[PDB]
């Protein structure tokens, strides 16, 4: 059994991030009420800071309202992230990367208020939905003196064991999703994902990007399936790009067909998408969402696309605004509903909290 | 053999997701019949749904299913059907209707909601993947979508698999365990408690389902005495035993008393008003936590998706539900129904029959 388990919460780094990713997810966005400054951050980040070192090791929470549900922590992590309002409330507006702001407009959007914005995230992902019910419960115990809830997106992956622990899984438009990626462990992944230029602080952090895109099923339906596949430019069972064979060919961006026309789409998503140099890509690590039907049998799904980098303006916003501008065939199917955008600091030790290097 | 490649049988005397060990995720989809549905486009509408589920449940693609390559991995898909009370209208079948198949009698407790509340057919969905479920879903809709009206869609889960120990008992979102009194599938106490043999034909070997949308108030019991919250229930909270013994599956003493001459197991403990004597009577219940989103000062909107199966409503669930009302259960004060839902649930079909077609055919 896999309850047991748990992932280590204090190092160098967050969890959560080159944690490979968990069943489960909730991104809870938290806006500051009004007298919540610099003395009061602090006091939220050793409170939070504290019950995940507990929590994630299977212990209880300092006043834990329902202790038992503490045991089974099933790989629980949390990472924490600060928006741009934090900085500001803060006083800290020196200390905010020029980056962390929010995205450019795109074409493509159809952005809500309503899963857009917030100064403060709580990513909680876990093998296990009741543990990450209760680790929600209790975060929201803590952080109710000091913020709003803005948003609670919620997610899933598949459950754990019904694939081997590596391996490429589907999205609800039935695609695998996640087959070009850094991978931890790696000197190219320490180099796209964890932060060592710009304010001293969030050294050994990361920034991400969390857009919740929806997927138009009911189009998707109805769609040609072989034009499924040139949108994206990879085949569905196989995964395989459409140049080759299997899931982890290279794409053949100059190949051609038998009347000379590419083979992946000049507009094909993966060609749009793609970055040469592995040092610049983002580190893709989403979610899938599913939400309830209209009368008329309409599903709400999607996906929570989480976008973690050491810059946004060198490695996020130059492939979506090449997704945009060159007219991205998988558009026609995917439209983004929400945008946020987060600085996560550093890791801590027993003596110390998360923001510490900033905050205190 | 794994997690995803495991399958629970379609076939069989009884539809699978009721004496099956509940998975790990459930999606209640509850259908309303559009002015047009009647007994031939029932018919029709139960074959279709029948031969999805008869693939899906093995790892095949639907009929003209829109992504195929997300039915393998079943892991341990089940489908259940069951026929609400308005159904046996739009066919022209009254007189097949179970006498006790009728929405629930109000109680005190009640604060019902049409959108969690009623309708004419259900597709309850259970497995272990959320990800198949989610394309399990989406195909029982594209098939019904022509004949019926989406009434509401009601999503829960249990521990994730293999977290804990098969059979082992479950908590629910208060912390309690939750299932430890239950008939024990493949025992002769399960059979007579939960499969129909008396009544219309059609619905021998079927069973009856009530699911209640049950919210649980959190905000009152994180302010609970501790020891209040065992005393509401009647048992302890680690070990789940009762009061009066040690371990979780050692028998209530409801005539103990304590050192003041007062019952251990309060008169209006919830496992006192809610317990019966005779096994054969006891209902199923087969529960899946719920826990959707978070109002702007942190309020949760959680609680229980309680689903009991049992032959007879009236002998079985209502004189228990009744005593819980006006014995004053003392857990009403942190837990309240806003939604109710009473089906049929037909037996199960072999390779060439369909679910309903003694009812339907
Ligand atoms: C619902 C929306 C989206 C869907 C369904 C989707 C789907 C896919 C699929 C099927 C692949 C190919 C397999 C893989 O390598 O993962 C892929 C690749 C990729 N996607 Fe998306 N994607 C979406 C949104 C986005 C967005 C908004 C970005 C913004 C930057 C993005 C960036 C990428 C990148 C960088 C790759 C790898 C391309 C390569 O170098 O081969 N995707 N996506
Ligand atoms: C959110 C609402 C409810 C909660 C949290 C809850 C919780 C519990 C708990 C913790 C137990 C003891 C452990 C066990 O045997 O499972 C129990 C037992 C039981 N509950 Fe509930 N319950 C709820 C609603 C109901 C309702 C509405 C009924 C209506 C019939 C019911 C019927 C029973 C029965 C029959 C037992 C077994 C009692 C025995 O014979 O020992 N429960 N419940």
């Amino acid at each position: 059994t896999t309850g047991t388990a748990t992932e280590p919460f204090h190092g160098p780094h967050q969890a959560g991030i080159a944690t490979p990713p968990q069943a489960h997810a909730v991104f809870l966005g938290l806006d500051l009420r009004k007298g919540t400054g610099r003395k009061e951050l602090g006091r939220l980040m050793r409170l939070l800071t504290d019950d995940a070192r507990r929590l994630t090791q299977g212990r209880p929470a300092l006043a834990d309202p329902e202790p038992d549900l503490a045991p089974l922590p099933s790989r629980l992590t949390f990472t924490f992230g600060f928006g741009p309002g934090l900085f500001k409330a803060a006083g800290l507006e020196k200390q905010r990367p020029e980056g962390l702001r929010p995205l450019p407009p795109f074409k493509v959007d159809r952005l809500e208020d309503r899963w857009s914005g917030g100064d403060l995230l709580v990513q909680i992902c876990c093998d296990d939905p009741i543990t990450l019910a209760h680790a929600l419960r209790m975060t929201v115990k803590d952080a109710r003196a000091f913020t709003r809830v803005r948003w609670v997106q919620r997610g899933f992956r598949r459950s754990p064991g019904v694939q081997s622990s590596g391996a490429t899984q589907r999205n609800l438009m039935g695609q695998l999703d996640g087959t070009v990626n850094p991978v931890p462990g790696t000197a190219d992944f320490d180099q796209a994902v964890w932060v060592q230029d710009g304010p001293e602080w969030l050294r050994g952090g990361t920034t991400l990007v969390l857009r919740r895109i929806r997927m138009e099923l009911e189009k998707w339906d109805e769609a040609d399936p072989a034009g499924k596949e040139f949108a994206v430019g990879r085949r569905l069972t196989s995964g395989a790009p459409l140049t080759g064979r299997h899931e982890h060919d290279g794409p053949d961006f100059d190949a051609v067909d038998s009347a000379g026309f590419p083979v992946i789409a000049e507009n094909a998503h993966i060609r749009l998408a793609h970055v040469d140099s592995p040092r610049l890509r983002m580190l893709r690590r989403p979610y899938n969402y599913d939400e309830g039907l209209t009368a008329d049998g309409r599903s709400d799904a999607g996906l929570l696309f989480a976008a973690y980098q050491a810059d946004i303006d060198r490695q996020f916003i130059p492939v979506q605004r090449r997704l945009d501008e060159g007219g991205d065939l998988l558009n026609l199917w995917t439209t983004p509903i929400g945008s946020a955008v987060f600085a996560i600091p550093p890791g801590c030790d027993e003596n110390g909290w998360i923001g510490q290097g900033l905050l205190g």
